[PDB]
């Protein structure tokens, strides 16, 4: 059931989404901006591992599109991103050193909810 | 809806759960075992600000109990334990510094969900 506080929790989401996208961020965050291609990366078992992919880009989508209803469902989806992640790479990868990274960014954020 | 893969995802996460209490992390993971005894600890404004605690020992009982109907259900309250401690407290205190690697451990762990 929808709440009086959700719209402004939502704006609080946006917020985090704008910072993962921005700038400051870039350096680890851009393997993250565009939903995997498994076949051009050569990663052919990737689709076969991750049920459910997830990229900032598909998140910003759903956030422009009002997908999301409330603030748990929109972490949900940042967070199966980075699940994503760290389940199909190793973890010494540089690719999860900075999903690590971006994640703390997301996470340290979050935590800040009005 | 119930899927038929919610028994053996919650077998997953129970064993992350006593994983998460287990010795061979004890050194990080002792202040998430107990509710945070706000008083005792002179922290006399935390439920100001943590509006839903949460910790390991009530994450048990959650489980022992079939609460958690499936794993994002878990999943969510885990995370909500760690998010409390990095709302609460500054960035480099100690109790943020062993969350981080308690977090780890289940984040690394719960994304091998079978
Ligand atoms: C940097 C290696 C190529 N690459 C780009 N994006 C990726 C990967 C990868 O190996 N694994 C991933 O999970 N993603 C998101
Ligand atoms: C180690 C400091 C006391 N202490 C115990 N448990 C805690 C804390 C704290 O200051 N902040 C917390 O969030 N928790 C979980």
């Amino acid at each position: 059931g929808s709440h009086m506080q959700d719209p402004e929790q939502l704006k609080h989401c946006n917020g985090i989404l704008k910072e993962l996208l921005s700038s400051k961020h870039a350096a680890y965050a851009w393997p993250f901006y565009k939903p995997v291609d498994a076949s051009a990366l050569g990663l052919h078992d990737y689709h076969d591992i991750i049920k459910h992919p997830m990229d900032l880009s598909t998140v910003k989508r759903k956030m422009e599109n009002r997908d999301y209803r409330d603030a748990q469902e929109f972490a949900a989806d940042v967070r199966l991103m980075f699940s994503n992640c760290y389940k199909y790479n190793p973890p010494d990868h540089d690719v999860v050193a900075m999903a690590r990274k971006l994640q703390d960014v997301f996470e340290f954020r979050y935590a800040k909810m009005p």
